[PDB]
């Protein structure tokens, strides 16, 4: 617990941007694209009011757009007074993918006729398209293979603390490891490191902070009406916050809190704001309504897990069970809990073997261990039980692939 | 099964696909389907054996399920999982391994069936061909049968060796097969594929 992030002061005019939201669109070969941004403004509208967005690639303007405020009609009562939609061309785009992370820099600014500047404010934009089509998880047109991993935000001296020089180091290791995914492991990341994400070139599956695998029967709170508001606050400000970056193709529900109306109603919304990125979910069987994508965790490659009312299939078998299309994804394989990941290539044998089988996330990255000392003062490394925690998991917070100061594993 | 194999056609559908031989082809399935449309056994007709896909095929598919709409249609020509069948049926398709031929691949049956887009069950209309001292890895196509809801099994190529009887200079017979005849170019002991000898008696197989 604690004020384990970062604590600032910002200060805007009272006329000022309070939201933006970019989108691209693209025609058959991505040859044209069109940047798509929406502009909400707060306080008083003005006659001479304008909103101008630019796109910059590294220090050449590719386009730029002008306009007074005021939408297009919604319904019957008209259209948003207070907001603007700017369309941008691009000719023959740079197209963002982890492997040639391409970006573009966007400005907007609020300003008046005459040329005088209120408030700016900026983004980085990834030129990409995210759908699946037949079955297939299609980026750029092209089907994916997720070489990912699930990462915590941990730190062996700081505990939950993230620095960006962590960051950068733990990018670096990732991607000198073949690694071309992560999941933020069941809560929204630091801002930092979307951004990261996006210069260096990883893809991002972005998790609502839910997870309520402690209750019995485990869709005890989200089967429940009265804490649909705490479950929709908890999505919806993530979207709110993270939506822009296009580092992040995948949104998240949560975790382990079995199956719930309320992850229906969730999924729909998301599907409702940001039509732009798939929606998974594991909960309830990990083939439920509310996810896009079939994402297992621990489910084997040839073995079947009969459990009574969430069976593990064996993946083969899962992709053809009758009535089932969707791409399958495991979202946690190959506990990597210390000398372990044997088996891993038979995961990847199958990964390559079937187009529907678009790879995983492995558990986990870094180990979760904390730093003690001994009488001497001589570091050591705890796990759970060792500062006479009230009930505990002994070593299973160490999972990872590479030691809490960021040393590999035989298995990396 | 309609009386319809051109196995020995360059391309194999050059028939198949020519209107001048639908007539033919029509009357032969057509015949069949009137003559037997009234047996409870019969579950499946079939367009025939190793002609290629042609648009006859199509046309006569779909003039099957015009008139007898009670039965399913397979046909096992170019690709197994043409337009064609209601059925995925291929011919000696392996458990586990792929067979990547250029344009009719033999892909494992456990990933032809979830193909993208490929939503009909798995029978295979021929499997572990019995010849001579054969069936290993019986075991395995079973075990596959069992687990994957959509593999609903298969026919064994084949019942019976079709060995015939010929005479030695003292009268005593013995089994003969393809170029025992003196008969234009054979394909020798191809002709034996059986679970059973000739007259019917078991081999270990079984
Ligand atoms: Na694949
Ligand atoms: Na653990
Ligand atoms: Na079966
Ligand atoms: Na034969």
């Amino acid at each position: 617990s604690g004020i384990f992030r970062d604590v600032s002061l910002l200060h805007k005019p009272t006329t000022q941007i309070s939201d933006f939201h970019v989108a691209t669109r693209f025609n058959d070969d991505f040859s044209r694209a069109v940047l798509e941004a929406e502009v909400q403004m707060c306080g008083e509208l003005r006659d001479y009011l304008r909103v101008t967005v630019s796109l910059w690639q590294g220090e050449t303007q590719v386009a730029s757009g002008t306009a007074p405020f005021g939408g297009e009609i919604i319904d019957e009562r008209g259209g948003y007074a207070d907001r603007v939609t700017l369309r941008l061309n691009v000719e023959n785009p740079k197209l963002w993918s982890a492997e040639i992370p391409n970006l573009y820099r966007a400005v907007v600014e609020l300003h008046t006729a005459d040329g005088t500047l209120i408030e700016a404010e900026a983004c980085d934009v990834g030129f990409r398209e995210v759908r699946i089509e037949n079955g297939l998880l299609l980026l750029n047109g092209k089907p994916l293979l997720i070489r990912g991993v699930n990462r915590h935000e941990h730190h062996p001296l700081h505990g939950q603390v993230m620095d960006e020089q962590t960051m950068v180091q733990d990018i670096l290791l990732m991607k000198q490891n073949n690694f071309n995914a992560v999941r933020c492991s069941h809560y929204p990341n630091h801002p930092l490191w979307y951004t990261l994400c996006d210069r260096y070139g990883l893809y991002v599956v972005d998790e609502a902070n839910i997870e309520t695998h402690g209750m019995v029967p485990m869709n005890r709170l989200t089967d429940d009406p009265r804490w649909l508001p705490a479950m929709s606050e908890r999505v919806t400000r993530m979207v709110q916050r993270d939506r822009n970056h296009p580092s992040v193709i995948i949104w998240s529900l949560g975790n382990e809190s079995g199956h719930g109306a309320n992850h229906d109603a969730l999924y729909r919304w998301i599907k409702s704001v940001d039509p732009s990125r798939p929606v998974q979910y594991e909960g309830g069987g990990a083939d439920t309504t509310a996810t896009d994508i079939i994402c297992p965790m621990y489910a084997r490659v040839d073995e079947d897990q009969p459990f009574p009312a969430v069976p593990k299939w064996s993946i083969k078998k899962w992709l053809s069970l009758p009535g089932e299309t969707r791409p399958l994804i495991l979202c946690e394989y190959a506990h990597a809990m210390g000398n372990s990941l044997g088996g891993f290539a038979k995961y990847w044998q199958a990964f390559r073997q079937y187009p529907r089988l678009q790879g995983g996330f492995v558990w986990d990255w870094v180990d979760q261990s904390l730093i003690k000392y001994d009488e001497n003062g001589n570091p050591w490394s705890a796990y759970g039980g060792d500062f006479g925690d009230t009930p505990n998991d002994r070593q299973f917070c160490m999972n990872g692939l590479v030691f809490a100061d960021r040393t590999p594993h035989p298995a990396l």
